[PDB]
């Protein structure tokens, strides 16, 4: 359980992401696909992308980054009371996409890496710790739902 102070550190940096969610999403995808190439294989729609240049030039990938981060943002804004938001997300990711918790850890790492790079003014050690805590809560709750849905994760 995160404290209000921790949630505020999370929401304060997210406020910066929201200045340009599309751009932040592109950086996050590039970081993820480069650090853990196996994650790209889960996207039938994007697995053909061979380079960072192609990834950057993909309008659909850019659009999906907006979809992904907006969904994550809505979850963060609930400050732990995200039961309703996690239901559809866990169902599609467990049954259709088949995304292991390990891959959610990879994207969490990418998100943190990008915020650390772009936002040193709002992503110091305490802020990063709060974001990690928020993402761990997210993955913990997703894992619990995965279990209820029949997916090992
Ligand atoms: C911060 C964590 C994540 C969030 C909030 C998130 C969110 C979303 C949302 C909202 C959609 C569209 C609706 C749906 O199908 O549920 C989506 C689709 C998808 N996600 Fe996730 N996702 C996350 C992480 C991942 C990761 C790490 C992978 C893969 C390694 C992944 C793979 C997919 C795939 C394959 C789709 C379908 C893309 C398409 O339209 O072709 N997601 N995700
Ligand atoms: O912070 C680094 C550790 O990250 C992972 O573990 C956290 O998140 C898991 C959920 O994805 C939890 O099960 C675990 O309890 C958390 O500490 C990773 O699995 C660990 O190996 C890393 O040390």
């Amino acid at each position: 359980v995160l404290s209000e102070g921790e949630w505020q550190l999370v929401l304060h940096v997210w406020a910066k992401v929201e200045a340009d969610v599309a751009g932040h999403g592109q950086d996050i995808w590039i970081r993820l696909f480069k650090s853990h190439p196996e994650t790209l294989e889960k996207f039938d729609r994007f697995k053909h992308l061979k380079t960072e240049a192609e990834m950057k030039a993909s309008e659909d990938l850019k659009k999906h980054g907006v979809t992904v981060l907006t969904a994550l943002g809505a979850i963060l804004k609930k400050k732990g009371h995200h039961e309703a938001e996690l239901k559809p997300l866990a169902q599609s990711h467990a049954t259709k996409h088949k995304i292991p918790i390990k891959y959610l850890e990879f994207i969490s790492e990418a998100i943190i890496h990008v915020l650390h790079s772009r936002h040193p003014g709002n992503f110091g050690a305490d802020a990063q710790g709060a974001m990690n805590k928020a993402l761990e809560l997210f993955r913990k709750d997703i894992a619990a739902k995965y279990k209820e849905l029949g997916y090992q994760g």
